[PDB]
C-alpha cells in the first residue's frame, strides 16, 4: 500500500540526503531494531530445506549479521548474511559504494569489510533457538563465506568459516584453475561433512556473470562432480552494458541492480543447461519486480534473491515481488512456483 510513498519521496529523499555507504548503515540499524501470509503456491523445496516463499535477500546487505529478524519481519523467506572473513577487516578505502540513480543500479568495491567470524558468530548464537523456529517455519538463513586479503590459504579461510558458522547455518555459500578449484569445495565439503548435526547445511557455489564459456563449463563440471548442493547466479558484473546513464559508470566496482538483469537470466539459463537441470540455482541480479523473477525462475531458478532493489524501492518491493510473482503464475496456469522451473528450457526444447 506504501509503494508510491516509497518509490516517489521517501527513498529518493533518504538518497538525496546520504551518501550510500552512510544510507546502507543506517539501513541495517533501522532494520535490526524491527518495526511493522504467503500463499501455499510459492512454497519450494529444495537445498534440503523449506522456503515459505522464493524471494531472499542477498548476502552483502547485512554482512555482519546484525538484522537477521528485521529482515524476515520485512517478507523475505530467506536471509543470506555475509560475506563473513576470518579475521575483521576494514575493506577497499572510501569512497566505495556508488549510486547510479538513472540506472537504477550501484556500484561497489567494499573490499569484503567484516567484523570477522567470531563477532558473528557470537551474534548468531543469540538467537539461534529464535532462528530454529524460522528455520522449520520455513524462513531459512544462509551464511555467504569470504577469505581474507592476506590469507595465502584461501581453502583454510574457507574451512574455518565452515567450523564456525556451519553449525548456525542452514546453508553456506563460497564465491568463485579447475584442479585448484577442485581441492578448495573438497576441503569446504569435507568440514560441512564432519559437523556434528542432524540437519548440516548445504554447500553453494556463487559465480559472477564475467565468466567464459570455459569456465562455466569448469564450474558446471566440478560442482557436479563432487555434490556441491546449489549455484547462486549471480555476483555483480565488472562489466558496464551500453546505454549506462549514470555520472559514476565509468567507477571501478561491481554493477548491480537493473542494468544486471540480462547478464545474470542468461547465466542461470546457461548453467542450468551446463548441469543438466541437476543443481538448484538461486537467480540474483536485477530483480525489482515479479516479472523479474517469474523470468529468472522459468530460466532454471529454484529460489530468487534481491538487493539493489530494496535501495529504490524500500522494504514495499518485498512484498511486491512476492504478490506479483504469485499472480503472474496463477494468470499462466502454473500451479506454483515448482512448476514453473526451467520452463524455458521445455520451450526451446519443443
Ligand atoms: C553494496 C553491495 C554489497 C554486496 N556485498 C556482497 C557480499 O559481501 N558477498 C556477496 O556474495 N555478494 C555481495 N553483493 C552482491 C549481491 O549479493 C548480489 O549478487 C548482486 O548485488 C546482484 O543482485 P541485485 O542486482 O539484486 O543487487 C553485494 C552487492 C552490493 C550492491
Ligand atoms: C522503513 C524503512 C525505510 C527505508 C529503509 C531503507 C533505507 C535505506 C536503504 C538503502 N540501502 C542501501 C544499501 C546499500 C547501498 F549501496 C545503498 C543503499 C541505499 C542508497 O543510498 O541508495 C539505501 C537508501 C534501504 C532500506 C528501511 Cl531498511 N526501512
Ligand atoms: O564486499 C564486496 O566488495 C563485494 C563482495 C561481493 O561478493 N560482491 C560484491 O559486489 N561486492
Amino acid at each position: 500500500g506504501d509503494e508510491r510513498f516509497y518509490a516517489e519521496h521517501l527513498m529518493p529523499t533518504l538518497q538525496g540526503l546520504l551518501d550510500p555507504e552512510s544510507a546502507h548503515r543506517l539501513a541495517v540499524r533501522f532494520t535490526s531494531l524491527g518495526l511493522l501470509q504467503d500463499s501455499d503456491m510459492l512454497e519450494v523445496r529444495v537445498l534440503g530445506h523449506k522456503f515459505r516463499n522464493p524471494v531472499g535477500i542477498a548476502a552483502g546487505f547485512d554482512k555482519h549479521g546484525e538484522a537477521v529478524d528485521g529482515l524476515y519481519k520485512m517478507g523475505f523467506g530467506f536471509v543470506e548474511i555475509g560475506s563473513v572473513t576470518p579475521k575483521p577487516q576494514e575493506g577497499n578505502p572510501r569512497p566505495r559504494v556508488f549510486r547510479l540513480p538513472e540506472d537504477q543500479a550501484v556500484i561497489n568495491r567494499y573490499g569484503f569489510n567484516s567484523h570477522g567470524l567470531s563477532v558473528v558468530e557470537h551474534r548468531l548464537r543469540a538467537r539461534q533457538q529464535k532462528q530454529a523456529k524460522l528455520t522449520e517455519d520455513g524462513l531459512p538463513l544462509g551464511v555467504n563465506l569470504g577469505k581474507n586479503k592476506t590469507s595465502v590459504d584461501a581453502a583454510e579461510d574457507y574451512a574455518e568459516g565452515v567450523r564456525v558458522l556451519g553449525p548456525l547455518a542452514d546453508y553456506l555459500v563460497v564465491n568463485v584453475g579447475k584442479a585448484e578449484l577442485r581441492r578448495l569445495l573438497t576441503k569446504v565439503l569435507q568440514e560441512r561433512d564432519g559437523l556434528r548435526r542432524v540437519h548440516r547445511p548445504a554447500v553453494l557455489v556463487k559465480i559472477a556473470p564475467d565468466l567464459t564459456s570455459q569456465d562455466k563449463e569448469d564450474i558446471a563440471s566440478v560442482v557436479k562432480e563432487l555434490g556441491i548442493d546449489g549455484l547462486i547466479v549471480t555476483n555483480t558484473t565488472v562489466s558496464r552494458p551500453a546505454g549506462l546513464q549514470g555520472a559514476l559508470r565509468s567507477e571501478t566496482g561491481g554493477l548491480s541492480g537493473k542494468p544486471l538483469r540480462d547478464l545474470s537470466t542468461q547465466t542461470i539459463r546457461e548453467m542450468y543447461a551446463l548441469t543438466q537441470g541437476r543443481v538448484p540455482i538461486i537467480g540474483v541480479g536485477g530483480v525489482s519486480s515479479g516479472q523479474d523473477a517469474l523470468e529468472k525462475i522459468r530460466a532454471g531458478a529454484s529460489l530468487v534473491q534481491l538487493y539493489t532493489a530494496l535501495t529504490f524501492w524500500g522494504p514495499p518491493v518485498v512484498g511486491k515481488v512476492k504478490r506479483e510473482l504469485e499472480a503472474l503464475l496463477k494468470e499462466q496456469g502454473f500451479g506454483g512456483v515448482t512448476d514453473a522451473i526451467g520452463a524455458d528450457h521445455r520451450r526451446l526444447e519443443a
